[PDB]
RNA sequence: AGGGACAGGAUGUUUCAGUUAUUCGUGAAAACGAAUGAAGUCACUCUUAAAGUGAGCUGAAAUCACUAAAAAUUAAGAUUGAACCCGGCUACUGACUCUGUCAUCCGGGU
DNA sequence: TTGGTGACA
DNA sequence: TGTCACCA
């Protein structure tokens, strides 16, 4: 009947405490504890940044390919002959390295003319005393652009000497110049020369510079002369090439988006239509209107699109900035009472209700604006109906009735309503006023319709209660509906409807202050702009979030915002408001209630920022809300409900989706494990919590680059959060000034914190009366031994305590004083208990000791009790929606089969409340449930947090009634009861991405690592009978072959031949790369003859892999120190092992890669000869910081200046032999259609399992490649064909006999070279095998990393060769407890594990 | 500021090819320039003048596969998201033009 | 992190 | 066949 889920969201770790029970709170069993170890972005990718970067790399490559296709098509159409390879190469050279179109600016100057160089001398060394900075900067714009030594030195000194400003403070205080101008100059002046870095060295050039370069060097290219002659001029060909180079990927795509375009057909009309469509796509700047007109008149009016390209100027066709503002606009979240669902539920009856209620005089004036606001579509369903032109449900009359009905339902309790929300409530008591409401309702609406009307009204208010809680998705049968349509962006027509919400004006038709002026020219312009400048140019003081006033609503320090900013604002505020004071009066609300200097004013992001995106809701919703909140009319209805917007952080949405899926999956397994088969309504209530630690830990997982700064600011936020200590200024300070309030005295430094209204009496009240600050008290434990959970009156307090606190011991006098003092402070002031003065705060606290008939007693209790129902955050709302949807999806079959009904409810628990008020109590009771001070809470402590969330929700009244766990039992017995409920085991869930072996769209996974590896075959040198494999005849360059005849007999058909060119010279045989790769692919992809197998084997003997690595690799960037020759010239990077057997000529040895000579002459360069030492021990403490720049200067050189369109060189490299991992060759085609082979490395698993024969014998040696790699263009390096009639999967677990009964060992193949081992054993036995302590299992990490000594101890003490050792000591825990389950990947497989799993597999296989 | 998306830029890695220079100013050659579309330099092994090999340089091409005209394809998968194309202005949204066209929009499809 | 590959003995 | 290092 009752299913409960307590979840603590903490980012990486999400604790869970779940139970499904029939009678109240569960037994000791039926309760389960889980922690989700959510993998980081590397193990499970949530962010799309890498995917998007790969997509745009692909799109840039495709843009170039399609531009080259179109250029060849057009040049061959005009040429009327096929382009030769030389002409194609020249054209592609013209097309390569087209310039950029963004991130460039010329200059500006506003403040440099008004500063003195005599005071800038502290940062500028060479400018004279009386010089002006503007002229010097104008000279520098040319000096540094010419890379003049003096100008660059001056700017470098300007940047280097301005690191401190202590002297400049005295300078400005000695002459009293305006610091704002000099600060502006320094903040627009002290920028690094990006315009030089990414112009001269990095090769970034603007599109206009690219066009000028190609115009310069098209004549000089002799390959283009036939094409220039065909185009009848260099200028025309330049215009053609530049116009084609300006096309985006989408234009070329549109041209080539046709199956017949694979023939490269030149279509005149298609190209014209594409070019017209291409440049009509752009939103041009207002300045470029004439350029847009020129381009569109050229293309649209083109009688010959090729001649238009030849004549239209390329500089005009450079596309403007990508105005992607309309990409996926926001959807309005407003909830609307729907005539569609009202007609689905009921017939014409509901419109009859609306008409009957409209006939009543009390409905006078409710439909004033429905003649005008109904014209604007407000929902998605109405949009669909109007698009179809077949309005049925949303006919204007039905919509009028829906709006009127919603206004009647959303009527405020004071606005002449029928006391709805009271006739509906189950607590409706027989009263005269409820009659004076219901009789009016039945007089107006009628007598027959009233039952159905009130059922509808109850359903409506239940739905809006869910909606305002952020849980509108729980209803499962909505009667309102979301808008789901885009609102317009903030244009003037919309600001007309948004100005009134701030100025509190009843209505506004024209922007007369802007259209026609009132108080001269500056009625608004520059006058409110002074206020805007004050808002924006004070940096972090005024408009910045994380301010004290706005981040936590502490209202500044005390008042430090007023006397520093608003005193300056006051004059402008008066001047602006004098205009509206003539046209509007209000009850002083236009400037003292609605408009404020800060906080609720929000003028910064509504009125003072034009457009700036989309408005929140559609204009229909805005008009409805403005009418309901009638301002001058003192409101008429409650504002429209809205659904919770999805989280803006997409990676957060993915993380929450995965967490919700995992938790809903485990809850589905838990409910499906039950034997329920009746019509029972199973209510699933979820309890959730989180805090700033959630954001701090989700800065991780995402692995955000800002994680340093995010944690830097969240650490300050967390310090502020923890600063709320001593229960908000309590203990020995507030309630008592010392000693104890009940007898006691001589308290000392230690006491205890106790309540005034304990659990038993508090359970009769709602909300936070049980735990509020005004309820808690500090007392001696012996003093609190009496009246443990009973009412505490004034007389129970010690007389001396009242004499110290209030000055007299008379209870009557003190209660009269409390009644006097508490009445002076308003409700909203006493609720904010921290803002109170200590006398007032103690009066509020003591108000609880008064009897029930007291006014202060009842007022304080009915304030602190019904304080709030904590709304879920947007992130929490998203997680809740995802979990509820996925659980209700995964259990649909089970609920259908067993006729179960999953009712859902949800409540939030404050993280600070549970951690401070239940976690510490459970630390008292157990001492293993205490919160550590490790600066990061451990894994099982999140399951502890979830259990404490359940415990806290037990004491919340409404939750307890809806949870089935309501009881008035005292604290002691309750804490001794719920402590019995916490299980001794914690299951750890570590979500994983789908293995590429199991996912059908393998393209969603990165198949190959970026970076291509060079593939080489060792040359074969023959000089008579003397045959060597290698490069030279030196013993270090080649190895000898005992019998060359066998090697050549094998490789007859695969060797090229270089003849002697002399009589005593040798012959060089090189493997033909094309035939070698074809043969290796054939032996990988199909069964081949033994000749081909031998040929592939010998080819792989001759095969070696190299890859160029930058010459800067001789420098260690982290240590800022050069590496030694022992590290640079390590033999592992240069030696090739030759192991030709007796079958293949018996050549055995090692060959040094001849790139080692290049590396040697690199480390022996005269500039680097002394900076690089010879041995590791010789590399002492000396460090050189500018080594990388030195190497760049080594290899950078100036060219002959042949071509303006030449690529710059930035990386110089030499080959080395790298460490490889699952090499794969990819067969592709060059631009001429010739097959090219390039070697990559697999990014993921290579083998799908192991082959098992018809007798169940697992082949542990043969690698069974996955089927996605068995393509006609893919060749797995060293791969052989293998047929698997049946095979064992890598994820196939079987328990291993292992010859023991105290342990349970399971293993699976897991990985080709390493098995996975899962061990279930006692925690004490694990701590005996390993030198691992970690205290209790509640402090254990999910990822245990044994030290090398601990690894050796585990291996030795296990006495189990079939366990191996964990790889790098990493152990992943699956369950925590007295019995421990964990799994690990073995460091290396051994035959005992293989034999044991073979026996386990045979046990199942022979069973069949 | 977060996220997503568009537009890409530039350098890399690999494959292929060329290259290990030739003519003129002027011819002493001091003396290096120019041009040949660009590049044209070093190292080792060979033993006769040519070479083999490796590197550098220059140019282009390729730079996940199925897979190819375009698209999707480097996220996730229990589900989805995003992208792109086609049709439409009956209509939510954006741009503009003399306001009806075009879209990032809507509806479908992959 | 992890699936692979080399060298060593 | 295990062992130890290394790669992105
Ligand atoms: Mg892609
Ligand atoms: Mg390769
Ligand atoms: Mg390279
Ligand atoms: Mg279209």
């Amino acid at each position: 009947v009752k299913s409960t889920l307590a979840v603590d969201m903490g980012g990486r770790y999400t604790g869970i405490f779940s139970y499904t029970t029939d009678s109240g709170f569960p037994k000791a069993k039926e309760a389960r504890a889980y922690v989700l170890n959510m993998p980081d972005n590397d193990a499970l990718t949530y962010s799309m940044a890498a995917r998007t970067q790969t997509r745009h790399r692909i799109r840039s490559q495709q843009r170039f390919v399609l531009a080259r296709r179109l250029t060849y098509i057009l040049i061959e159409g005009k040429l009327k002959r096929k382009l030769s390879p030389r002409e194609k190469e020249a054209i592609s050279s013209l097309l390569r390295r087209r310039g950029y179109s963004r991130l460039e600016s010329e200059l500006d100057l506003s403040v440099l003319q008004g500063v003195e160089s005599g005071f800038f001398k502290c940062f500028l060394p060479n400018f004279d005393e009386d010089e002006n900075l503007l002229t010097q900067w104008t000279s520098l714009t040319d000096g540094y652009l010419q890379n003049n030594s003096d100008s660059r030195r001056q700017i470098q000194i300007f940047l280097e000497s301005s690191k401190d400003s202590k002297e400049f403070l005295t300078v400005v205080k000695s002459q009293h110049q305006d610091t704002k101008e000099y600060k502006n100059a320094l903040k627009v002046m002290r920028d690094d020369a990006e315009s030089m870095i990414e112009q001269s060295m990095f090769g970034h050039k603007h599109r206009r510079l690219y066009l000028e370069a190609i115009a310069q060097d098209i004549p000089r290219d002799s390959r283009l002369k036939p094409i220039i002659e065909a185009f009848s001029g260099v200028e025309k060909f330049h215009h053609f090439i530049g116009n084609l180079s300006n096309l985006q990927l989408r234009a070329l795509r549109w041209y080539f988006n046709d199956p017949s375009m694979k023939n490269n057909v030149f279509d005149k009309e298609r190209l014209k239509s594409v070019l017209v469509r291409a440049y009509q796509f752009f939103h041009y700047p207002k300045d470029l209107t004439q350029q847009r007109a020129e381009v569109l008149n050229a293309y649209e009016g083109a009688t010959d699109i090729l001649e238009t390209l030849q004549t239209l100027n390329p500089e005009l066709t450079i596309p403007p900035y990508e105005d992607q503002n309309n990409r996926r606009p926001p959807l309005d979240q407003t909830l609307w009472l729907s005539p569609r669902l009202l007609d689905q539920r009921y017939g014409d009856t509901w419109e009859i209700w609306v008409q009957n209620l409209l006939r009543s005089p009390l409905s006078k004036g409710i439909d004033e604006n429905l003649d005008t606001i109904l014209i604007t579509t407000d929902r998605k369903a109405r949009l669909l109906e109007r698009q179809s032109g077949r309005l049925i449900h949303y006919t204007s009359q039905k919509l009028y009735h829906s709006y009127v009905l919603q206004r009647l339902l959303d009527r405020t309790v004071e606005n002449d309503a029928y006391l709805l929300k009271t006739l509906v409530s189950s607590n409706r008591g027989n009263s005269n006023e409820i009659h004076q409401a219901q009789e009016r309702l039945t007089r107006d609406l009628g007598s027959q319709h009233i039952k159905k009307f009130l059922d509808f009204v109850r359903q409506y208010y239940d739905e809006v209660d869910k909606a305002k809680r952020g849980l509108w998705f729980i209803v499962e049968k909505p009667l309102m509906e979301r808008a789901d349509i885009h609102p317009p962006m903030k244009n003037d027509s919309v600001i007309l409807r948004l100005v009134g919400n701030i100025l509190c004006v009843s209505d506004l038709v024209d922007l007369s202050f802007w259209t026609r002026k009132v108080k001269g020219q500056s009625t608004v312009r520059s006058l409110c702009t002074a206020i805007e400048k004050t808002r924006k140019e004070y940096g972090n003081s005024f408009n910045y979030l994380y301010q004290r006033a706005l981040y936590l609503q502490s209202k500044g320090k005390k008042l430090s915002a007023e006397d520093k900013d608003f005193i300056k604002l006051q004059s402008n505020v008066l001047l602006v408001s004098d205009v509206i004071a003539e046209a509007l009066d209000i009850k002083e609300e236009q400037k003292k209630k609605f408009a404020n200097p800060f906080s609720l004013a929000q003028l910064y992001n509504i009125i003072e920022t034009e457009k700036s995106g989309f408005i929140s809701t559609t204009l229909a919703a805005v008009d409805e809300n403005a009418w309901r909140n009638n301002l001058q009319g003192k409101a008429r209805c409650v504002q429209l409900c809205a659904d919770t917007v999805r989280p803006f952080d997409g990676a957060l949405r993915n993380i929450l989706d995965r967490q919700a899926y995992e938790i809903a999956k485990l809850k589905a397994e838990e409910l499906l494990s039950t034997e329920l088969k009746n019509q029972t309504i199973d209510l699933v209530v979820l309890l959730e919590s989180n805090q700033f630690a959630f954001s701090a830990s989700l800065a991780e997982v995402k692995k955000s680059a800002n994680t340093a700064a995010i944690r830097q600011k969240v650490a300050k936020a967390q310090k502020r959060q923890q600063d709320r200590w001593l229960s908000k200024d309590e203990r020995i300070k507030s309630a008592s000034r010392g000693l104890c309030p009940y007898t006691g005295k001589n308290l000392g430094d230690k006491g205890e914190v106790d309540h005034i209204i304990p659990r038993s009496l508090s359970m009769n009240y709602m909300g936070s009366i049980l735990n509020s600050e005004a309820n808690l008290i500090y007392c001696s434990q012996e003093g609190a031994q009496l009246k443990l959970n009973g009412r505490k009156k004034l007389s129970d307090l010690a007389d001396n305590y009242l004499k110290v606190v209030f000055g007299t011991a008379d209870r009557g006098t003190i209660c009269k004083y409390i009644e006097k003092s508490v009445s002076e402070l308003t409700d909203a002031k006493i609720v904010q208990f921290e803002l109170l003065d200590r006398s007032q705060q103690d009066a509020v606290r003591h108000a609880l000791f008064l009897e029930d008939f007291s006014e202060a007693r009842r007022r304080i209790i009915r304030l602190l009790g019904k304080i709030n129902t904590a709304r879920v955050n947007g992130t929490q709302a998203w997680f809740a929606k995802s979990f509820i949807t996925k659980l209700r999806e995964l259990t649909k079959e089970w609920c259908a089969n067993n006729q179960i009904t999953l009712a859902f409810d949800l409540y939030r628990l404050d993280a600070q409340t549970v951690s401070q008020d239940y976690r510490k109590k459970f630390a008292l009771i157990n001492k293993d449930w205490a919160k550590p001070d490790d600066k990061k809470q451990p894994i099982a402590s999140h399951a502890i947090d979830a259990f404490c969330v359940f415990a806290a929700a037990k004491d919340k009244r409404n939750i307890a009634n809806v949870l089935g766990v309501f009881d008035e039992v005292a604290e002691e017995q309750n804490l001794k009861t719920i402590a019995q409920l916490m299980p001794s085991e914690v299951n750890l869930i570590s979500p994983k991405r789908k293995s590429i072996l199991d996912k059908n769209e393998v393209g969603s996974r990165a198949l190959m690592k970026e970076g291509i590896f060079a593939e080489h075959f060792l040359p074969i040198l023959v000089r008579g009978d003397d045959c060597r494999i290698g490069f030279d005849w030196s013993e270090s360059g080649s190895v000898k072959v005992k019998d060359a005849d066998k090697l050549f007999g094998v490789l007859d058909g695969l060797l090229k031949q270089s003849q002697k060119r002399s009589v005593n010279g040798f012959e060089t045989y090189t493997v033909d790369r094309i035939k070698a790769f074809e043969l290796l692919h054939d032996v990988f992809i199909r069964p081949c003859s033994q000749k081909m197998l031998e040929q592939a084997e010998v080819l792989e003997k001759l095969h070696y892999i190299t890859q160029n690595i930058s010459v800067t690799s001789v420098y260690d960037a982290v240590n800022r120190q050069f590496k030694c020759r022992e590290e640079i010239l390590k033999d592992k990077d240069f030696d090739i092992k030759v192991d030709l057997g007796n079958r293949f000529g018996s050549a055995k040895g090692k060959i040094t890669l001849p790139a080692k000579r290049e590396w040697e002459k690199l480390v022996n360069r005269s500039e680097l000869k002394n900076l690089i030492k010879d041995k590791l021990s010789d590399k002492g403490s000396e460090k050189t910081p500018d080594g990388e720049t030195l190497i760049y200067d080594i290899f950078r050189s100036i060219p002959v200046q042949k071509l303006s369109h030449k690529a710059t060189r930035r990386v110089w490299s030499l080959p080395k032999i790298p460490s490889i991992s699952s090499g794969v060759r990819i067969k592709r085609k060059d631009s001429n259609g010739n097959d090219i082979y390039q070697l990559y490395m697999l990014n993921d698993t290579k083998c799908k399992g192991f082959v098992v024969n018809e007798k169940g014998v697992i082949d542990w040696s043969s690698d069974l490649v996955a089927d996605l790699y068995k393509q006609p263009t893919l060749t797995i390096l060293n791969g052989r064909y293998l047929k698997a009639d049946q095979y064992v999967r890598m994820d196939q677990w079987y328990e291993v006999d292992c010859g023991r009964d105290d342990v349970i060992v399971k293993m699976c193949p897991g990985t080709s070279g390493r098995r996975y081992i899962e061990i279930t054993q006692s925690k004490k036995q694990f701590e005996d095998w390993t030198g691992y302590i970690s205290g209790s299992f509640w402090n254990y990490p999910v990822t245990i990393k044994l030290s090398s000594q601990q690894i050796a101890n585990f291996v030795k003490n296990s006495q189990m060769p079939l366990l191996g050792k964990p790889r790098s000591g990493q152990i992943t825990v699956i369950t925590l407890g007295n019995t421990l389950k964990y799994w690990y990947c073995v460091e290396s497989k051994n035959s005992m594990m293989n034999e044991a799993y073979q026996k386990a597999y045979l046990v199942h296989f022979n069973q069949k």
